This record gives C-alpha cells, sequence and structure tokens, in this order.
C-alpha cells in the first residue's frame, strides 16, 4: 500500500496497529490482489501506533512462552489459505517450514508468533505512523453551516517530542486491544508491577539475578502461572509467593466441542442471541479463557511442587509456596526497608500470615474499556439518551441518522465480547474479521 | 471373617455391599489381622445385598469402558498398602501383574476392577446374605418399659420367595449408593430407559443387531457419552440422536491442584468448613464429577463426528446427529407404530424438530435420598424438630442422647457429600473411610 | 490444461497417475500460473492409468486408518504455501477447514487425504487417459535411416477392451508405485490374499460376516496389524491368527532427528553419498518405514490383548492370538473343507503348531522392479555393458549420448530409494520433486 | 537382621551394595518374615560397599532426570506387593502417597526413586560394612591336607585409613555394576570427564557457572543428552557441542510387546536359548537399553535447537551445536592454554573441523568386565581350560566338583546379560531375582 499525505482527507484511519488493526492490513491488501481476486486508484489508509516498532506484548514475552491457539487460526489461512501472508508462507519464507513441520506442534512459541506478525507488519511500513499514539477522534463538517458530520478528525501526541498533529479521515477504526487492570485496593508502587510490564520493567527494579528477593504474584490465570513459574528460574535464589483468591489454578479447556464458539460463523449466531442467551454464553464458557491456565503448566507447575516436597515435608519451609483462598488487606509500602509487607485474609466470606516483599507482580488481567477517552467528542452523534456505543454486526458504532453522513462511520475491534463472542478480544476470527471489516468499509470501491 | 446365627444381636449389620461396604470389610479384616496389626473374640457381623452375587454397575459395564480414578485409589492401598486386598496384589494373584504394568496405564478396564473388587467380596461370602434387599430398619428397646433405645431390628425382603426375616443389630451401617433419576416430565414406558439398565434391559427390548433402529439419548454426563459412543457400536444400522439441554459436551476435571479435594485427608478440612462455604467449595469445584464427559472420549466422540463430515456435508443427513440445547417438552408413547414421537423445544429462556424412536435412553444422573424410606420408623430417636439426619464427621447420624443408648448406632455412606466433600459417593477415600470405619464402631473391642 | 489428441507428438507422457504422477501435474500447473509465477502454448501433457478413476490403495481403506506423515507434507506446500493444491485450500473450499483444525491432529484418516488427492486429479481430467495401462515403452527416430533416437513410442492395453492404442512423446515418467510381494514358498489360491486387495477383495470371499471364519495374516509391518485390529470388529466371531517371523511388532520411528532424513534438501546430500554409505544409511534408518508399526495401533493391539487375558488367562485358548518367530513350510489347499491347512515352523535357525484358516491374508510389502518390463525394448540404448537403470540426481535415466537425442528421455519416480533415499518411495518430497521435475522436462520452455 | 562378628564364617557376603545386592537383603528379609511367610537362627551375612553410604549414581543426578522404568518394577512388588519394601508402601510411610498419585506418572525422578533406595538400605546397616572396597576373593579349605575348597577369603581395603581386613564365607556374591567405560584413543587429562563423574568432578574444574566456557559432549546414548540437555541451563554462558559417530539421537524402545523381554518369567525362554538365538534376540532388541535416549528428551532437545533457528537462521553461529557423525582423531591437551584442542573427521568410512573446550564430557556408557579381577586368584576352581566364568540359571558359577565343596559358591549379579538377557543390569527383575537367589543361597536352612 502507497502512503497518504497527512493533509489530506483519508478513506480510513486506523488507531492501534496490534493484530487486529493488522488484518484489517492483509485483507485489504488481499481484496485489492488481483491474483486473490479477479475483480482487482488505492485507498487512502493510515495506522497509528504508541509503541515505536511492531510487537506483541513484550512485557510478557517470558523465556518458554507458547501460543494458545492453532497456527491455523493465524493471520490469513482461514480467510483464504492461498494467501501471502500465512504463517506457512511466512515459515517458507524464512527457511524454517520444513523445519516447523518436525516440531508437529500446532502451537508456536510467543516469541516466533510475534516475528511472523511482525514480518506482516513491515509490509504496511509506508502507511502506518509509530510513536503516534491517539489521543482524541473529533467531529468535523464539511459544510460548517450544515448540521451533518462527514468526516472526523484525529489527534496524537507524538512519544518522542509531544507535538500533537492531526489527520482527518471519513471512517475510523479503534483497535486498541487492552489495558492493565489493577485492584483498586493496591497502593501506587515501583515495587507493585502488572503482568504487562513483566519482562520489560522488574529487571530494572531487581538489577541482581542472584540477590536472594522475595517475590510475590497476586493472579491464577495464564499470566500469574508464567510469571510465577519463570520467577523460579530467572531469580534462582528468591522466595517466590503465589496469592490467589481462587481454591486452585484451573485448566483451560480446549476440548472440541466447546472450542467450536471460536468458529467465525458462529459470531452470526451469537450475535442474534437475546442478551439472556449472550450473558448466559459467556458465562457457561467462561474457561475457554479468563481465569484459566494451560493444563500442561499447571502440570509442570504441580510437579515441581511435588519436587519440592521429596526435598522437605514441611511446607511452610519451601522456596516456592502457593497461598490459596486469600485475599490482600493492607500493603505497608512506607517501611524503611527495601521490602515492602503484605498483610493477607480469608478470600471466605464471613487475619492470615504476613507477607514481605522485595516486588509484587499484580496479574490481574484487562479492562476494555479505553475507547471511550478517544470518543467522548464524538458521544453527542449517538441516538438520544445513549450512554453506551452500540457495534452491529459490521462492528459500525450506531449513530444518529440525521446528524451523521452515511460515509461517515466508526468502528470498533476487540471490545466487543459482550455482543460478539468470546472470540472478539482473540486472535480467532481476525483473518476472517479483517475481510469482514474491508467488506463494510471499503465495499462501495471494491464493487466498482 | 466367620457368619453369625440369624438369631443372634449382632454388633454391626450393613446394607449394601458395593465398594464402600466391602471397604469396610476389608478395614475390618485388617484390623484384625496380627500380621498388618501388632495389636490384633471375632465381632458379629453381617452384610446384606439387593444382588444374588457382587457386580459394580453391571447395566453400564459398557465394552470399553474405562475406570475415571486412579487404580492406587483402590480398596485399600491408601490405608496400607501392604493390605493383602489391594489392586495390585489381586493382579499378581491372577498372574497379571508383570502384564497390566506393560499397559502403562493408571485406568483399568471397568470390567476388570469389577473383577478385582469380586474378588475382594468372595472372602466375605460367610457373612454376607446376597438377594436380601432391606425394607426397614426399625428401633428396638431390650428394655421394653424403658424409654431407651439400644438396638435395631433391620427386615428384609427375600428377592426369590418374597419372605421377611429379620436380625438384631446395636449398631447400623446404610451404604446403599444411589437410585436412578428420571425427570419428571418423562412418561412410563418400556421404550424409556435410564442408563443404569442400558446393558441388561436394551437388548431384550431392540432384539436384533441388524435392524435400523433409531435411538435418543438424553443426557451430556459421561453416562450419555458412552451409551452414545456405544450406540454406534452395538447397533451399525441404527440412526442415533443425543439430546441435551447444554450447548455442548464439557471435560472433566482432573487438573493436579483441582483434583486434590479427593485427598482423604481434606474431609476433615472440607467438614469444618461453614455451609457457604461447602456449598461453594461443590459448585466451584462441579466439573471434577458432574455434567462432564472424559477428555479422550469427547475428542473420539467429535472425530467420528467430523469423519461424518467428510462422507456428507449436510449435517441433517448424518446417521448419528448431536441436537445441542434442545428440552422435551411432549412424549408420544400411544401411537399404534413401534416408535414413539419425541416433541424438543430450545432449552433457552424467553418449537423445534420432532424425532420418532425404537427407544429412549435417558442418562439423567443419580438421586441419593434413598435412606429415608428405611428410617422413617428411626426419625422419632432425632433431636426435637430435626427434619433431615445429620452426620457426624465419624459419619453417625446425631441422635437423641436420653432416648438412645451410647452403644447404639446408624452410620451413612456414599450419600454426605454436603457434608463431607465430592469425594464421598466415589472411590477415593473408601481405604481410609472403611478403617476409619472400624475406628469408630469397632474402637471399643479394638483398644482391649 | 488443455487436451492433446492421441495422434500428435508430446513434449511429456507420465505412466501413472498416483501421488507422484499428480505432483508433477500440479507443480506443471503450478509454474504456468501467472498468480503465482510471474514469468508465465502450452506443453503437451498426457497421463495413463490403468484405474478407472484415481483412488489412492483403496483395497487398504481400512476402517479408522490414518496417514502416516503430516498434512504439511501434501502435495503443493512445501514447494509453495500459497498454491491452489494444499490441503488446507482444499479443506477451505470443502467448508471443513474450521472443523479439521478443531481435531488438532496432523495426520488425516486415508479416506479424506484421498478425496483430497482426488479434488487435484479431477482438474487434470483433460489430460489423464483412465482405464489405460502401459504395457512398453519403444524407442522411436525421426529419421529411420539415422542411428539416434528422439522419442519414445508408449502402448497401452484398454481395460474394458483390449484394444492397444499407442501415443507418441520425446519424455516418458514413469511413476507407477509398487507392485504386491508375495514369499516364493506360498501356493496360489483364491483363499491366499495380498494386503492390497484386503478390502476390495476378501468381502466376496467371506461373504457372511457372522459366520465363524478362521483367518490368518502373515507379517508385523503396517498392513498387517491394520489388517489383524481390522478382522477383529470386521469379522466378530472369527479366530484370527497374526503370525509373524520376528519376535514382536516394532514402533515406526517418527523422533524429530531421525525424521530429517525425509527433509527435501537432505536428497541431494544422500545422492552425493557412496554406495556404500547409502546402504548404511538406509539400514540404520530402516525403521523410519520398513517392518514397523504406529505406536499407537501396537498399544490399541497389546491392550485388546490384555482385555482377553482378564477373560482367560490360558492364552491357547484366545479368539484372537498372536503367534511370533514363525514361519511357514506347509500349505495344504487340497482337502474337502472350506479350510486349507498351514504348517509352522520356528523362525530361529538350527515343527510348532497347524492352523486352519478360510483365508490367509498376506502381509508381505511390495516391490519396485515394475519399470524393467517397460523398458526391456528400450534398454539397448544405455551405455555398453549397464544391466540396470542409473538414475541421475534429476531423475532421467543415464542413456548413451551417441544413441539418444538430448531433447529425448525417460524418468523415474518411487523407483530410485537405493539411490535418493527413504523418502523417495513416500508422499515426503513430492511437492518439491515434482517442482524440479517440472524443471528438468519444461526448463528449456519455461525459461522463454 | 543382626551383625555378625568380622572373624566368624559366614553363610553370604556380598560385594557391593546396590540395587541389586539390596534387593537380596530385601528378599531374605521377606522369606524369614512369619507374616509374608508362614513357613517363617539367622543367616549370617555381609555386604561390602565402597561407598561411604547409599547413593545410586550420584555423579548422574542431574536435575530434572527421571527414571525409565515403571514404579511397579521397584524392589520388591512384583515378587510380592505386601511385602514392606515397596515403592506405595515408601511413599505412605513419608506422607506422600495420595500426593505422588496426583502426578499421575509412573516415572519418578531418579532423586526421588534414590530415597526410595536408601530408605530400604538404612535397614540393613546393622549388616552393611561401608567404605569398604573389596580386592580379592581367595579360596580357602578348612582341611588344608585335603585337595576340596568349602570357604573364600574376601579382603577389602578401607577407603578412609588404607588397611586391609578379612572375612570369611561359604558363599560369595558379585554385585558390583558397571565400571566407566573410555575410549582407548583419548588421553589422560582433568578436563576429559566421564558421565559418571559429571555432577561430581565436573563443578571442581569449572569453578565460576557464570564464565563463557566451551563444553563438548561425546555420546549419544541417555547420558550425552541429559549431560548436553543439562550443560544449557547449568552454564547459561557456554558454548556446548555434541560430538556423535551416528546420524541422529534415536528413541529408546518401550513399546508394550517389545517390552516383555523385560519380564521376569521371560529370562527362563532366554536362558534356554542357544547362543545363537541369544547373539540374535539382544542385537534386535538393541534399542530396548543402548545408544538410545528417551523420546522426550530428544523431542525437548530438539524443539530448544528450533528456537535457535528462530533466532538465527545461520547454524554455525548457534550456541548449542550438535555434530553428527564425526569421530575424534586428535586431542591436544599441553598448549599454554586454558582450552585444549580436539580434532575431528567423518565418521563415515572411505578432516571437519577443530574444536576448542575448557571441558570434554565423555558419556561413552559402561563395561562390566570388573569381577576378573577379584576372581583371578579363584580362576583355577574352574573346569579344566575354561577360560571364562559360566553362569548357571540361578546365577552360580560353574566349577569343579572334585575341587569346590557343594556348600561353598559364587554368584554373579548384573553381568550376566550375554547368558540372562537385557534385563539383567537392569532393575527390571531384582525383586523375582532377589528372591530367587534367597532359594538358592539359603534354601538348606529356609526348607527346614
Ligand atoms: C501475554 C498475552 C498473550 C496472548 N496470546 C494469545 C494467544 O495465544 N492466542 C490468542 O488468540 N490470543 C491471545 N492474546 C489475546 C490478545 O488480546 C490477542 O491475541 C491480540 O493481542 C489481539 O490484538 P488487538 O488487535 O486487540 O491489539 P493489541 O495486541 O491489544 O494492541 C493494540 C495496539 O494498539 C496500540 N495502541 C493502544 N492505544 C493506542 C492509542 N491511544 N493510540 C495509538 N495506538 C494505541 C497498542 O500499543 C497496540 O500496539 C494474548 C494476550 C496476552 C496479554
Ligand atoms: C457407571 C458408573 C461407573 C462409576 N465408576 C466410577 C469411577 O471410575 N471412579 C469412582 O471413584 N467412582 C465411580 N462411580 C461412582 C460410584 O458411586 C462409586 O464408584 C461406587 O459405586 C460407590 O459405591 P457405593 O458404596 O456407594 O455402593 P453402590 O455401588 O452405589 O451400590 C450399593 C449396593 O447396595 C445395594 N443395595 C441398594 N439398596 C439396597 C437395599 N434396600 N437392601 C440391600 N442392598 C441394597 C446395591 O444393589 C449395591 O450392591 C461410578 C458410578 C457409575 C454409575
Ligand atoms: C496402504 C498404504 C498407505 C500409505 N500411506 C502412506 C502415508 O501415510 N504417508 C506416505 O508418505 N506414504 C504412504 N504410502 C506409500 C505410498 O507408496 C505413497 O504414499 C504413494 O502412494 C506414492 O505414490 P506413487 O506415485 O508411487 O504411485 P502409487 O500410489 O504407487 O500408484 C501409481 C499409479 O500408477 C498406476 N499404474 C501402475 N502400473 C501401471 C501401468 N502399467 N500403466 C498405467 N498405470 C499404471 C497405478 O494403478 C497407480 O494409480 C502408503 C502405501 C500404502 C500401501
Ligand atoms: C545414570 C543411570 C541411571 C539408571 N537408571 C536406570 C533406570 O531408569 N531403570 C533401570 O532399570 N536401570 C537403570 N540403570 C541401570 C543400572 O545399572 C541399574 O538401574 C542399577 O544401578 C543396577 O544396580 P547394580 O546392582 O548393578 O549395582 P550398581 O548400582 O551398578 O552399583 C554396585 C555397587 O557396588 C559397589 N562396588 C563396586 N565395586 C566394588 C568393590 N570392589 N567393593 C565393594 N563395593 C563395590 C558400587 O560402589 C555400588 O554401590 C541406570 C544406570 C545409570 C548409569
Ligand atoms: N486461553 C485462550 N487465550 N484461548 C483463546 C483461543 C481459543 C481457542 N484455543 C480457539 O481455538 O480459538
Ligand atoms: N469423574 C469422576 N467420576 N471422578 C471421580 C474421581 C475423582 C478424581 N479422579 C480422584 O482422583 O479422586
Ligand atoms: N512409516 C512411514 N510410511 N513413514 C513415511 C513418512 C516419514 C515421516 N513421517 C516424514 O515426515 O516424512
Amino acid at each position: 500500500l502507497r502512503s497518504t499525505p497527512q493533509d489530506e482527507l483519508h478513506d480510513l484511519l486506523c488507531v492501534g496497529f496490534g493484530p487486529a488493526s493488522l488484518a484489517i492490513a492483509i485483507a485489504l491488501h488481499d481484496a485489492l490482489d488481483p491474483r486473490l481476486n479477479k475483480s482487482a486508484a488505492q485507498p487512502k489508509i493510515c495506522f497509528l501506533e504508541r509503541q515505536k516498532q511492531f510487537a506483541w506484548h513484550s512485557g510478557m514475552l517470558v523465556p518458554g512462552s507458547k501460543m494458545q491457539i492453532s497456527f491455523i487460526k493465524d493471520l490469513a489461512t482461514l480467510r483464504d489459505p492461498r494467501s501471502s501472508f500465512t504463517f506457512l508462507n511466512y515459515l517458507h519464507q524464512k527457511g524454517r517450514l520444513i523445519h516447523f513441520t518436525n516440531l508437529s506442534t500446532f502451537l508456536p512459541a510467543r516469541l516466533e508468533f510475534e516475528d511472523y506478525m511482525r514480518w506482516c507488519a513491515q509490509q504496511f511500513s509506508d502507511v502506518v505512523a509509530y510513536g503516534e499514539e491517539v489521543v482524541e477522534v473529533i467531529p468535523g463538517k464539511s459544510d460548517p453551516s450544515s448540521s451533518v458530520v462527514d468526516f472526523f478528525t484525529v489527534r496524537s501526541r507524538n512519544v518522542e517530542t509531544g507535538e500533537i498533529s492531526a489527520r482527518r479521515t471519513r471512517k475510523v477504526v479503534i483497535a486498541i486491544g487492552g489495558t492493565a487492570k489493577m485492584p483498586s485496593g493496591l497502593p501506587q508502587d515501583p515495587r507493585i508491577i502488572h503482568s504487562s510490564k513483566y519482562c520489560t520493567t522488574l529487571p530494572a527494579l531487581l538489577k541482581d539475578k542472584s540477590k536472594p528477593y522475595n517475590i510475590a504474584v497476586l493472579g491464577s490465570g495464564q499470566s500469574a502461572a508464567e510469571i510465577f513459574h519463570d520467577l523460579q528460574k530467572r531469580y534462582p535464589n528468591s522466595r517466590t509467593t503465589l496469592i490467589m483468591r481462587d481454591s486452585a489454578m484451573r485448566p483451560s479447556d480446549d476440548s472440541p466441542f466447546v472450542n467450536e464458539i471460536f468458529n467465525p460463523e458462529r459470531v452470526d449466531k451469537f450475535y442474534s442471541q437475546s442478551a439472556a442467551e449472550r450473558q448466559r454464553s459467556l458465562l457457561a464458557d467462561k474457561a475457554t479463557n479468563y481465569s484459566v491456565v494451560r493444563l500442561e503448566l499447571i502440570e509442570e507447575i504441580y510437579n515441581d511442587m511435588y519436587l519440592q516436597r521429596v526435598k522437605n515435608p514441611d511446607e511452610t519451609q519451601w522456596q516456592h509456596r502457593i497461598l490459596p483462598e486469600r485475599k490482600i488487606t493492607r500493603v505497608e509500602h512506607h517501611g524503611p526497608q527495601s521490602r515492602m509487607r503484605i498483610h493477607l485474609k480469608s478470600s471466605k466470606p464471613e487475619v492470615k500470615e504476613t507477607l514481605e516483599v522485595d516486588a509484587l507482580m499484580v496479574a490481574t488481567g484487562y479492562n476494555r474499556n479505553a475507547h471511550e477517552r478517544l470518543l467522548s467528542k464524538v458521544q453527542h452523534l449517538r441516538p438520544t439518551g445513549q450512554d453506551q456505543w452500540k457495534p452491529h454486526r459490521d462492528y459500525r458504532v450506531e449513530m444518529d441518522p440525521s446528524k451523521v453522513s452515511s460515509e461517515a462511520g466508526i468502528w470498533l475491534q476487540g471490545c466487543n465480547e459482550r455482543t460478539h463472542g468470546l472470540s472478539d478480544s482473540l486472535l480467532s476470527v481476525l483473518a476472517v474479521r479483517g475481510g469482514e471489516m474491508v467488506q463494510s468499509i471499503f465495499g462501495e470501491q471494491l464493487e466498482r
């Protein structure tokens, strides 16, 4: 794709260049390829990224981490396996395809799947601005005296300098993913770090890999266990503690009949379900994604735990402990020492031990309400009284017909789980979704 | 153990000779063995069985069925691995121990684990009366003019003849397991059979294994899937239908941290938990037992399902279908034909297809309220106003100190899940429980 | 590809339309596709098949049989994953790609992989003649008075009618695969059937699936075990016997470091090795292919074997027996009965039991010397004294420069294991090989 | 068992207190136990150990190492699962039996299986002399003027002091296991260490775990891979090289039909086989034990190898390399540097790279000819001309009837593979063998 001057009115502007946005670029590429598309000027497009270059959750690129989805659900295959942008094609291009096969694995390393996506991302370098974090989407009318909005202005603070530029577009896509979630009862402290910053910020706080540190992990999801399992290797002399409110780490559900809610086609049937059944579906199918660990990592962790029992039959004296059904009441981070003091209570409804730590990893997951801050200026374009954005099946936010021109729009991606299903936040349907997105955004063009 | 004349007052009488009762016999055996017990007249004991000989759920001994618990949790090992009555010893005695090892399996076939238990059961043939189904436990006072109950009479209808005999005992144990549960909206019909009668009664109704029958299964638990998976093999020309109210068959949870609620020691900690936390524990740990299928059988079933898709892309035309999220509203069993008519509806809250079948297997699980009918005569011995039996930690039912002598008692087994945990109904703690039972029942004796 | 009139001189004629020939068609297709090839009249080509339509070893399409190679080593992916003719693309076209993924298997069913290949084969129906079995390749000179051979005539007996036609070509490819191998000490009998005819001919001999037959299997390779394992299901009342000269069925070796001899690139390094090292390589790497069973099927078979031991501790009285280290000395097939008599001896170097059977399946593998019969007329074109065809790296048979024009040639496929390695007879390198073949055959054309 | 004064004539003296000797102690214990044996003065017995306390290959107790045999083939179960000395009983005694079960593993850690055996070994501390390494077995005649030998003197150098004591016995057992094997073309050097000394001596040579060392491993068996896989963890900055003469690391064969040669009963049938068939059996069943790695560790190692390819596509620049089909011609260990220089050649029959290393681990396996040195004084008691010890089925060495009294003997253990089979050197039949040994040695006593 060719670059568009900043000054010009774009056909489409995307906020975020993670997997979801990247899949749109790919599908737009493919739709325009006469090789893959017998039908096939070029659309004027731009992607804006807070990061200085493409990375995929670098703060959680723990050594040994695997991806949790089949390599077949890559960025292109499910829409079209002929596509240039498939995992297998990427592998072939690196000279690794015969070698990957010999693993007989469906689950590449996280590190490798990032490079596949980085290899995709580099081919849209003409149309992606990096280090540009979007601070607001603002309505605009080509006819200032008229009462009709037909474009949107999107402004971003430069990460390096701080300068704010603007780029005008008819259509907007917010694919920003998630923001780190932090329990409200936790104080602000450099010792207190969220899982998303584990690889990037913990090495600078605990600079000595040799030192007898005390480290704690709050959580029982996938992040929790990866960190907890990594701490034993990365800090061999540390005493690690895993605090969780549940009784146990629970296996993630990938069973073939359950796993079909992740089918691209099921999105239509899911969307069509009532709110009662959607709330019901997500709550029953919870263990496909949330607060669950991969079985193999549970078994790996348990087996380490058992090894300690062979060495010492007294559990309180182990190096690496698990404390189930505990909440945190007080944190003391003003004591003169290098170690802050964590107070614990039974997570059961109606005073346990007190821990001293050099760091606290909080692996409490992610929220997905980040678009609100960007769209508050655009809130007055909804139907009267509507205090929440309503996404349609094509992902366009319902707006007011008399206030917004049909050419103008805003789509959301990765936040629509409550309307589209458990696959929305994930990699599952990105190939097909991207293709569908190219259909709603550019479909006027692509028909002629 | 030596036999006791019918006429005499027993130290202990057990209703039921399934695994739970059998484990008590074993533990009593072991406690009295000077080889295993340096401490060691013989207690006067009797077991009463409805069945004519020991069998372990023969109506569900489906070809290929595996047991779902480690062979280590056999009837004796966890109390004492030296015991004569371990699985490995049984295997050694059959000349199969070197051979079993080569399987490298923890899960014997159901058929084989029955023979192990049948091999145990045959060694108490002196003290077990078969074909004797217990119809009531009745209080008795050695001093008729006194207001104190010190024994219990237990009467049983002979399965062959119908005659009723009685046997007096100081202590009683009700280990009767479960009774088949049947949805109330289902009519009484020979075509309608519960999973517990699948192997024993379905061959007599559908006598021709060749014939193009239509068979249906109601359920999504382990019984459901075994029957459903067996129907394809046992009736090759039949059209099978699996009806379930859930969206999908769900994997059973055997993950190492979760599976620790099944630890013998955890029973104490569980018992000590409040009612709020117990209700909470069982509901969160649900998938360790109820409404769940073994992962391997789900995968086996799915893969068969996929094979059909390779043959025909039209799902309505498959031989073996799954109908998810459907309830049954009407059953028509008065039509002139060999086939009764099943009407279905969405199990979702607010009219689908109508099925015609030659048989309906209902795999709707088991209830465990069967002791009430036997204990209603004994209900007036509880504390004032108590309308439910309260089991203590040792499993003795709380009674009235001023109405019942300390020598006299009643214990329950396999119904106390609500107070003892998910392991109660199962094989998990039987070795240790039996040993504990021998401690409460015979512990006065065994101290001297 | 467009059809060529019979009368005209072809650029290339292939004998056989199995996987190897089919991969050449595919690679030729791809080389000529401007979509996949920016470089891209059409070559005049023809494939001649003995079978009336494409099938892939239909006589061994046993129920439940899996393929033994990754689906990635399909007919196109390793040359180019973008290709229209990949497994994943085929699946996508059938609407099964999301469904196949949920299996999380690398090994499709044999039945399914045949349909994938049948789906490929149908797209060259213009250039493939079916029911045409090739009986000889014959030299021809455009200049009869000259001493130079520049074309070859290829004649085939019509399977339906018997008529013999001829088609002239400059280049020839013999990709006929293998012929059934039969021990010389076995007499000719309809009761004696080779594994390759198991599905197609055994049902007509043993017409009653109910009947208490005695069936025997000679062999210990993959064919042996599939038949043996299938007999128990397909004939439930039969007594099956597996005779083998080895002590045991041995696991096939798919271990990642060993499995790299199957890498496309390794063919060059293998070809370059001396005869001493090649003989050495194939003999050490034997268990990657020959006389070996898949581990899972060994375990499946063993576990069935153990089930019988639980039922009867006497091994001679089992329904399904294995007789290790036995050879067959006499066969008696002239007795009046329906059952011929098999005499056995220790396969050990220096009289055991005698079996009576209704059928004998011989699973003794395949030879690959079938091209000789077709090429005997062409033998005088080799270098003086050369009594064996020498294949080059590009697979062209070395011939005499002064007797054969450079435009004229003969290539071999699937028989060159002794020079190309264990992957030659298999599906391993077909994608890449086909592409390489298109390079040697059509490379003059494709450069311009 | 009670201690015997040094001065007295013993019934039995064992050289070695590893698993084999320890199993004899256990079986003797069990035979004498009236609990396990209704039949049951005590035999006068002594075990002599070079080590200061019981350890099981401590120099190869690599972190993470698993045992390669089922826990069922422990020291007692296969003879009698009731025995006090079973693994499951040991676990129960440690309070780990419920916990071990939750692993659902048949293969305990090496570290744990050592503690089980150490827990056995501690119960014969009365009859085991530690730090006593046996230097010779010497004939003795109670009647010096007679020509009949009826006892043996056994002398041992004290490891601490050097003093030599003697103990007289009628019967002797040499269960010394194996001695480290070293290629003859390797020079004597502290940098050159055999796998058996890896954990115990390499930490003292390479004292800094941080330092960028170059380390090499010669071998492709289990020892090779464990060391190679451990080096990456234990020395994170080292460059490791695995040199092997084979093309690849090969999977160990544990397949159920093959694995039956390890059956206790098969020893009789094996022993009875001719020398031609024995040589044949061991050579065909080679991969059950020798020059083979566990599949999981091969896959683990391969996957690490692949991870490097994702980081760098140039193989020569990887940190951890495998060099297949290479032999070592010259070693240079006189250069001034800390690094000696290794020269390599193709292991193929008819000059490659030269490596520089700080250490060389040689994992070239074990020989088992160590008894000769101890028995040379006893050689004149064999039949005329016999220059090799012949073990009988009961393991007694054939001797001369006219020179040796029937009360006097010598048994061998763990060296008799050539006559008893692949299980001899291993843990497979120790339970049963020990019991059989107690039968031949003490059977006169135990009948009365
Ligand atoms: C550690 C981890 C591993 C995961 N792996 C799996 C897996 O195995 N399989 C799977 O299917 N899913 C997994 N996921 C779920 C994950 O949400 C998706 O895989 C995927 O990241 C979805 O990407 P996205 O399009 O939501 O964008 P995200 O990856 O969430 O990132 C959006 C991008 O927009 C940028 N951005 C944010 N705000 C702004 C702004 N104001 N202006 C400009 N740019 C902005 C961000 O920096 C980022 O580059 C994982 C999640 C985590 C935390
Ligand atoms: C098909 C199936 C398979 C199972 N396998 C597993 C497994 O893999 N692992 C596991 O741990 N658990 C499993 N269970 C759970 C099962 O409840 C226990 O394994 C076990 O059967 C518990 O036995 P129990 O002592 O409750 O007696 P039960 O086996 O329930 O039987 C009690 C006995 O008392 C007899 N009886 C009943 N009423 C009377 C009366 N009035 N008078 C006299 N006698 C009477 C019955 O005929 C029976 O013999 C399974 C359950 C089913 C249905
Ligand atoms: C049961 C079975 C399963 C197998 N599956 C595996 C597997 O899992 N993975 C794997 O990699 N390999 C496997 N193979 C190995 C097999 O050789 C290859 O997979 C594959 O069939 C190679 O095909 P080919 O090109 O040699 O042709 P083949 O499949 O051997 O057939 C050649 C074709 O030429 C035709 N033909 C023969 N003679 C003539 C003539 N005179 N004139 C005209 N036409 C003729 C034949 O009818 C046939 O159509 C399997 C083999 C068998 C027996
Ligand atoms: C690292 C490793 C792991 C193994 N694990 C497995 C496994 O997973 N499964 C399995 O079945 N087999 C395995 N083995 C094979 C091993 O040979 C047996 O498991 C077992 O050690 C056999 O023991 P043994 O009786 O031969 O005595 P060994 O263990 O070989 O030791 C004999 C004892 O005698 C002592 N001794 C030696 N010479 C003298 C002397 N002159 N005087 C006095 N004492 C002496 C030694 O110090 C030693 O204590 C393993 C081998 C190795 C090297
Ligand atoms: N635990 C997760 N993050 N799961 C997300 C992927 C869901 C499922 N593996 C799929 O096939 O799409
Ligand atoms: N699905 C079941 N029936 N589970 C019962 C057994 C629970 C668990 N396997 C245990 O170790 O005790
Ligand atoms: N047993 C066999 N037929 N093996 C042939 C395939 C070899 C190996 N699986 C590969 O990757 O190519």
